[PDB]
């Protein structure tokens, strides 16, 4: 037993990280087959980060403007294109370590692992959720751009995030691997602020199931709720409204614990209203919202500690 | 910025995981050079887990009693020895993916990354602290034995933990890579309980420095304390006593933030006494004790957000 924020093993992603340099700007890139992906802001001039015109900046570059390094090996750039907010650099060598991979756009509430990288060298790995306001609560310093987020299914890597910026609340913004931003953000240093966030109701509920699977029932109650009555309380506490789809997603967890979803919702409504009374749930004093139902099924025993 | 429980990138360790089978018992092993390490309890008979005599069980085995699998490749066992609570199986092939590595015994309070594995296939990675009571708060199911804990320095892997058991509180026990248990535990299913735990004072303090580096000062106060007066409060709240060595270790963090350690101790004494008043510190409502000063320096900016 136990319950931890668990990241995917990062080795298949480590073998894909390189360093990309244009002038005196260096950041991370992702090398799959004969292509290296990286934030287009690598081509920004030091005094024009406010209003860069990337089409105009990019046409002024050649293939040899870009320096790509994999460990100690220089990879020769032989073609380049811009795709939304990324660059695609074609190189002379196909990555021998390219895993099976897909590019996916993840959805708010879903989680992924981040491989924080600096100068093309991986330094750490942690799990993040895509927030409802399309930011992540990551941990990134200068040099971290081009670090990627991913999930692994069987032996296929689903890349879903490349890192681009930090906003003033200390939260993080970036794109999928087609270069489209998550959220309304743009890759320029003009003032921008994350919209107000919301708590991910489906995940809080999934995590309550985890706590039960793992043997704790203290927070349950004799009550039930309608979906609509629940959502009135949810709006009050800045929780996302719960939908029938969310209820259907909780099906398997519900089945495993013998707890109907709306009974679990009633339990959660009581927690919101009354607090936790100095008690913890899976070691936590707050209601945790960064584990999906998928994450709970992946980590917990298939057998409830009854 | 941001602050996350961050694990080391796990790729160098992934390339070392294998499956080891004796009869109908399968668990994980670690393959370095021409040796595979695994818990000796892989040789336990199904009806004798209470009182196994391992010397007696082991002499009844041959090299071909053990089946070692790396991915789809059978590795032939050609020698075996017991070392404390582990087995060392000599195999026909040296691991081509063996990284630079060391075996280290870590000390209570220190942290490491765990690569949870099942049937020789890595499934997840998370950070753990060695608790003062010599257990870890991990996340492990049946099949997880032989999963390892490690740190990485430059490109050297310091292996420090192999997993062996779960105790009744849902916490975890195991050995270093010489096979000596952390704590008073033994590898038999006879009743055993973790000693009462203590909060890791040095880490709580390191994490308060992190919160300051990252720009928050709300919890500071105008006061100072003596080491001895601090420890009277620490005993009250079940915190480890703070030592001059711990104060000297906080030197660099202290220097970076301009906060004397004993002023930070006074701040912490006020937090223990008064609570947090509904406020959070680096997103947390509890005083977190699983980040070392090393972990904070590794993750935070070298420049304080003043
Ligand atoms: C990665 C790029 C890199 O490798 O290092 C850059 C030298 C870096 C990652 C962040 C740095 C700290 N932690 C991170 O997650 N990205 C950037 O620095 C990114 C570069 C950029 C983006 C677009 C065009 C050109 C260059 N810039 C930002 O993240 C800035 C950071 C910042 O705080 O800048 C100000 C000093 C506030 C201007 N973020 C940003 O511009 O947010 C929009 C904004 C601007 C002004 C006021 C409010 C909000
Ligand atoms: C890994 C071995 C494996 O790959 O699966 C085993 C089939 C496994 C890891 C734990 C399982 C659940 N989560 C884990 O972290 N290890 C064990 O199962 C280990 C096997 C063992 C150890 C020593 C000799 C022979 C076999 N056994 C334990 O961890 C047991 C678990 C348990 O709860 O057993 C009882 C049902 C309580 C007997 N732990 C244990 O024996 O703790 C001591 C104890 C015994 C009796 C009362 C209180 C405490």
């Amino acid at each position: 037993s136990g319950f931890r924020k668990m990241a995917f093993p990062s080795g298949k992603v480590e073998g894909c990280m390189v360093q990309v340099t244009c002038g005196t700007t260096t950041l991370n890139g992702l090398w799959l087959d004969d292509t290296v992906y990286c934030p287009r802001h690598v081509i920004c001039t030091a005094e024009d980060m406010l209003n860069p015109n990337y089409e105009d900046l990019l046409i002024r570059k050649s293939n040899h403007s870009f320096l790509v390094q994999a460990g100690n090996v220089q990879l020769r750039v032989i073609g380049h294109s811009m795709q939304n907010c990324l660059l695609r650099l074609k190189v002379d060598t196909s990555n021998p370590k390219t895993p099976k991979y897909k590019f996916v756009r993840i959805q708010p509430g879903q989680t992924f692992s981040v491989l924080a990288c600096y100068n093309g060298s991986p330094s750490g790995v942690y799990q993040c959720a895509m927030r409802p306001n399309h930011t992540i609560k990551g941990s990134f310093l200068n040099g971290s751009c081009g670090s990627v987020g991913f999930n692994i299914d069987y032996d296929c890597v689903s890349f879903c995030y490349m890192h681009h910026m930090e906003l003033p609340t200390g939260v993080h913004a970036g794109t999928d691997l087609e270069g489209k931003f998550y959220g309304p953000f743009v890759d320029r240093q003009t003032a921008q602020a994350a919209g107000t966030d919301t708590t991910i109701t489906l995940n809080v509920l999934a995590w309550l199931y985890a706590a039960v699977i793992n043997g704790d029932r203290w927070f349950l109650n004799r009550f039930t709720t309608t979906l609509n009555d629940f959502n009135l309380v949810a709006m009050k506490y800045n929780y996302e409204p719960l939908t029938q789809d969310h209820v259907d997603i909780l099906g398997p967890l519900s089945a495993q614990t013998g707890i109907a979803v709306l009974d679990m919702c009633a339990a959660l409504k009581e927690l919101l209203q009354n607090g936790m009374n100095g008690r913890t749930i899976l070691g936590s004093t707050i209601l945790e919202d960064e584990f999906t139902p998928f994450d709970v099924v992946r980590q917990c025993s298939g057998v409830t500690f009854q």
